[PDB]
């Protein structure tokens, strides 16, 4: 079904709008993302450098989204159950950090060869 | 664990079959074109990422369904959030191929 | 600046937990620093050096998200008394594709370099 694509596309924009509204950390990163994305589109670099500059930052977005989905499950569980170790939320937090450290290292290495 | 989940996602998820095709297709096309290593890697890694995310999405959807048969605001929020991550990976793959191939 | 310090602590607590508990994570931690060392020491261009480190770091990201899902299934599987590891499977499947992707990357990158 071709309409199945427009359906799953609907479920997506719903989760993008809901991430931007409820999740605060998603908003700040989205700023640094669209900035960096634009910067990459105007930097005089090669298609490999440009893609690597854009994708590394967009990975932060993807990971944060998966982190928000996990938290929504812990919150769901937290409504029925009383105690929460919050260890699942701690692991999803680390994943986002590693994505950021990655994008930072990516941008530095790529720009210090470029500007260097 | 590994092969049990890839055969489960293939038999069940229709969008995963379309990505499995896409991954292998990407590997081929990346190998045919006269491009350098980094280009070939980016051509493949981008599509493989879409698959990696879609698997994590289906993993979450599996948990949401196992928690309760009942839809909650927070459970619906979970599914939609993961479904959005897949889109970004798809778009990221689209951007990747465009920047690389327009330059070629 | 108070929310940022709070989140980074959650990340250290998460990293320290994954290290102590998950053996596969310790192997991947070794892999990252080793990937970094190998990628840097080789007279290698920027994009390749990034891709050599990025690909291995991506593995660590998926392993962490996987272990996060595993923790949720185990909170359920403790209070639900019903175990259908459909989720734990799909998680490990993702990490595998991350690893395959990493090997391919290192292959194609290092193959072209020494070509």
């Amino acid at each position: 079904g071709f309409t199945r694509i427009i359906k799953a596309a609907g479920y997506s924009w719903k989760g993008l709008r809901a991430a931007w509204i409820n999740e605060a950390a998603f908003r700040q990163e989205g700023v640094a993302v669209l900035l960096a994305v634009v910067i990459a589109c105007w930097l005089d670099v090669d298609a490999c450098t440009r893609v690597l500059l854009i994708s590394s930052v967009m990975l932060v977005m993807i990971v944060e989204l998966l982190n928000s989905a996990i938290e929504a499950v812990v919150d769901r569980i937290g409504s029925e159950y009383h105690e929460l170790s919050g260890r699942a939320k701690d692991l999803g937090s680390a994943a986002v950090l590693i994505a950021i450290i990655d994008a930072v290292i990516t941008w530095c290495i790529l720009l210090w060869s470029h500007f260097g």
